[PDB]
């Protein structure tokens, strides 16, 4: 079941929240609270849990289960009690803790088959070489950072150590008030610091040239990977040129999440004419808001139709192409919102049996104007030394025993020392 | 010279070893060091310009211009370090970095062989000098011990690096992405975009154009702005035109014009735009430029039009108004070396078969792209108490210690000396 | 366990570290230790083996068979280590290898699910043995510390790597090469060249061959012998033939087949080969095999003979001679470890819904590529003064003081306790 | 003399080995000398093995001005060892290059050198350009950046192995032949390096008629030898076109990227159509034609057709995988260790010096074993304890593969 000096508060997050003795000031409060799951289990008794360990607002981690043909399918997204965004602006966190086990069973099974494994990956999502159970230890090289095979009746204890600490505040997803005459109309004020961009070149003269198929010829352009979580803009152009007459142009963009699945289809230019000789341009200019998002996205995707009015049985349909285009993701470089990811996989889990994520997440955090009316903020405490003595016990992590991911009887048996 | 530790140690002498920075920003890293020698080729003038980056994030160190007889200044090479970073690592900030310039000639008579160094360093970009001459270098800047003139090459000069912030996080390099494509010529990488810098520039307001007809058109160019680039940029904005004779078509074109004086990219963002009279016709501008395509650094702006008319073979006129705005945005562009801090270290008239050597040392804090993540160990930085603080005293304490961003060799070996 | 030194403490007990051998092949490297954790699938008779290479140079452990509702077996997948190996690492070299089999069921109240499990290692390689039954496997030692039975699946064995020999050169793991071709599958490699294992067969000293013409030719396997190769191959050598009647065409093929009787690969040597009378009409045999083409491991080769006579009645005699040797040469397998120890680890009718899992670390020295090798630092060894005599000591005497290489893991589990 | 002063200054002398391969051997300590001329301008490149079973130290290119280089000639040593041994084992090696004399008429010394070791082959190298020859290791002190000509290098040689056999030298044997150059030797053969390459799974060719054929290059590799190779393998080829006619050329080309061995391993061998027929490659390349070291290999096929010059569409498709034998290729210092030095913009005409002692360790020519007495090594406990321990702790103290001059020389000072 569940329910200070800044160390406690970061080595045990249970304990209650913590100012961070930065040089970052702010008139702030601080606030803890939970997230409970009981996470059913498919038919081949196995799936893939990311966290995001650094996330400051709202979204603790998601849910995929692996299938009986190989491949994952979302189940849920794992977001925390409370919705941040609905009564607070900016934000930062402190600490975070989490446990994941299975120690119980269905009725109608007479044992327990359980194995887990974890990793902390350094880069972010989609930009690991293999998800298996095997490679999947093969990410990092810290001893400290992963651990594999352990069984289930005792699970694994991940901790969210930190990236950086002389951080500003990033805005939550905020309903800023707004009068429209759409009931599906939204509007809101994004995380926008420190935007990771996307450049890609789509082609370099590209000369393409097939023959005719009644309704048109569909290739794909390029691909990428890309890992957007909250929002993005797609900006850039593509210059085409023709010698052919007479033909009809045709192009869209597809977001696909983690498991395989389009999420996001933008018609750029649906049924638009090419001109023989002179030159022609078609832009594509795509702001994506974070309600339209349902999964986490990865590896974007470009496909172009070319058909012709009145194209018979052998007349020939070509065209060149040349340009590039910048994916904006906005707050996509700021520490924890997505570089630092934890992977932890369960498989052979009984079918029909819940594992349970359960964890603690304490932040630091201002509100917004009724809120602020009603309740009081103030500077953060003040002690001396704190921070060198954070310095100093993060300076030895190696010999001195900290981890990030270890099962929940050593960490009880770490909590039991230190305290 | 000979070329193969605290971060004060590491800060005055660089070619010692590299140390972590005492700042508060603690991620798991692998400190780095490496190096760059090159042997210029002098031309026939014997007179040039190497400006040097100090700040600059990673891998790109410098590069080399000699002037011609003519006055203007040519393209020679980009000056960079051994390994190229961004193929093997993933985020990085520097720690310091030394650079000498001198001759390795050295004469057996009693005479020394001709040419002369100026040197000097300011607080503004490459695209902000009044003037580049050898003269005119010496004006940039109003501080005593951070210019120095008419040391000779036999000598040479050092270009120290002093910082510019501290807490500063990391810069994602320009790393290739997996991708999939049918053009064997396309990349996808990541840019660096931490903290940006937008040039905005309104082209016109209400202005108008009324000239003759002729064959192919009239091509006039409305702007040309100083702007400065590196590393990728993008370029946005509409602009309207109207008119009132209607059988006009108009065509434009964007430039961006390096230090020499010569286009690097050209690429036409109208081509045969057809408009209405009596109403509004857009034209919009969606260009993202790489940082592959560029391959100088780019020190101007330009955008030209060129006015015809569809089926006007006699001696008649055409017209139009315009009015718009548009807003540069480059990426990475206002972190603390990216673009602010440069030297430019310029010799003249340098004897005919002497070489002049660049040497130097880079110190800097990566993180590994995910391949190489699997092979190297990363972790925190060692602390040490009051070094940050002795940094902070040696660096208020400065004009008196007298140290200097830009030195005469034997000047620093005596300070290397008499530091130990 | 959780997956997460002296020589003797990381050769006895390889999840603690690894070590570096304390011989005279005095070079530099870096040390590298990987886990592997697999949890099989098992079929609808609950039965089959795993057949582990224990001392195996680089990133291949073992491969896993089941036992269908026949005799037959039947390969499911080969069992690597974490990260690809030879992927940014050039040489390579074994230091030490624990590996346990053990169920991670949990069973209920009182009682146990059912299943077993025999094991034995022996000198001999895999198709050198005499049978793989679960019963038949136990005699196929006469060592008492190398073979157990009856051993429960709750309480599995484990698995050692003791040494073979010490002063072992490194050898190159398959390892590709830059190479620009034409096409998009185009494999070059460096494969492990070293002491290589090569086997010389004499298909046949004129043998006769007769038979009537049947309208779709008569098909003869000449000969079927055992050879061994997980890794490239290649075979070369000469069959001659000489006939009588006149009209006739013959081709030929030859086969490698893997340990479930499937056949591998299938290579066409010459096919449609007129051969005249009177005159001896040579066939080379000039194919090599690389290790990007053998899936599963090989234990057998044979080779079949086709022959056919142009035009054709009822009544037609076809009749030819042959005689030739043929060398096929294993690139590397008399390697001590890359073919010559194996254990076979055989389960038997485990209860259905329960799990076996395999689990074990390796420990290597190993050089990198030029670019790993750009970017970390290898050096020399320890020394470690007189290991190698206690070394010699502990193994000079392993049957009094009972070091197995396949026991159970309550008894390595107790030891390892009573030996820390 | 031990064998750790002859390790650490080899211009003291020769000494056995201290191991467990005890064998009757003698001992001898080799020089060479070399006043190599330099190229038009300025630069050139010395590629040096100097962990190598004997006989060779190295080879001198010169860097032309529009960007390739030039192969000039092979660093040889004095006596030609195999004229009169058999068996050789490399025991400790020292090289320096400097110029600091001025020829006559000119001034102004000019001159700088990079110099680096690398752990893997001379073929498989990212790049030679000099400032980027710097990055090829990681070792800090196994490399040195702009050294002054006028002050040197000098490349010393800390081992690989031990516990090895001894390599047999190239020596040639009795024979007699028709021809006046017959050459008959015995190269060394131990421990060998394959190269297993698949050149074609199922590619296909078309194109249109040609008068002449329609030449392409199936691959190329980073494949590298400098003693002896070959080749075996076969390839397929099948077609539905009549009459068309190939025939096919490998060439090993060196390090300048200049071919040195062309065989034409089909000579204009038609094909039949609607089966498949398969032309083998086996092929012999002798020491005595390998001249410069090889750095890759690749294979062009000219296709042709008996008449018809309009299209036509020449389709065939090919498949199979070939095999490159290297002898001795991976025995520890034969092809593997290497050094790169580098001067740049060194004075025109000039020289730059070499100078170079090699302590080897012999089995005689069956008459000079008529005439000179083997024996047993001389033992003493402790000597490979004692290197062990120093290789073991070379970080620390400094000890480097490639010294500047004056640091070897002080070295030696406080050392001895």
């Amino acid at each position: 079941n569940l329910q200070v000096p800044f160390i406690r508060s970061l080595l045990m997050p249970t304990t209650g929240p913590a100012s961070i003795p930065d040089d970052t000031l702010e008139k702030h409060t601080l606030r803890s609270e939970t997230s409970t799951y009981n996470l059913t289990v498919g038919d081949t008794g196995s799936g893939l849990i990311v966290f995001f360990p650094g996330f400051p607002g709202s979204i603790v981690g998601a849910h995929y289960t692996l299938q009986s043909n190989g491949n994952y399918k979302f189940d849920q997204m794992l977001l925390t009690a409370q919705n941040l965004p609905a009564s607070y602006n900016y934000c930062r966190l402190v600490s975070r803790s989490l446990t994941v086990r299975s120690s119980t069973l269905p009725g109608g099974v007479y044992a327990l088959n359980g194995t887990i494994n974890a990793v902390t990956f350094q880069g972010s999502l989609s930009e690991l070489t293999d998800v298996s159970y095997n490679g999947l230890m093969s990410a990092t090289a810290n001893i400290n950072d992963k651990i594999g095979n352990v069984l289930v009746g005792e699970g694994v204890t991940v901790l969210s150590l930190p990236t950086s600490y002389d951080l500003g505040y990033v805005r939550l997803g905020d309903p800023i008030p707004a009068i429209g005459l759409d009931p599906k109309m939204v509007a809101t004020c994004d995380s926008s610091d420190r935007p990771r961009v996307y450049t890609i070149t789509a082609a370099d003269d590209y000369q393409f040239s097939s023959q005719y198929q009644a309704g048109g010829v569909t290739i794909t352009l390029f691909s990428a990977n890309i890992d957007a979580i909250t929002s993005l803009s797609i900006g850039g152009e593509l210059v085409f040129q023709t010698s052919v007459q007479g033909l009809i142009l045709g192009a869209t963009i597809y977001l696909i999440g983690f498991d395989g699945t389009a999420v996001i289809t933008r018609a750029v230019a649906a049924d638009n004419g090419l001109t023989a000789g002179t030159d022609n341009l078609m832009p594509f200019n795509i702001v994506i808001p974070t309600s339209e998002i349902t999964q986490p996205i990865t590896s974007i995707k470009l496909e172009i139709v070319t058909s012709k009015s009145g194209g018979q049985a052998g007349d020939q349909m070509s065209w060149s192409a040349s340009g590039s285009l910048a994916v904006t993701i906005h707050g996509g470089n700021y520490p924890g919102a997505l570089r630092p990811v934890t992977l932890v996989a369960y498989e052979r889990v009984a079918t029909g049996s819940v594992v349970t994520v359960a964890g603690v997440s304490n932040f630091e955090l201002i509100p917004n104007p009724e809120l602020a009316k009603n309740l009081v903020t103030e500077y953060g405490r003040f002690d001396p030394g704190a921070m060198n003595y954070t310095k100093l016990i993060l300076s030895e992590r190696d010999r001195l025993g900290i981890k990030t991911v270890w099962p929940t009887r050593e960490y009880t048996d770490f909590r039991e020392y230190f305290m």
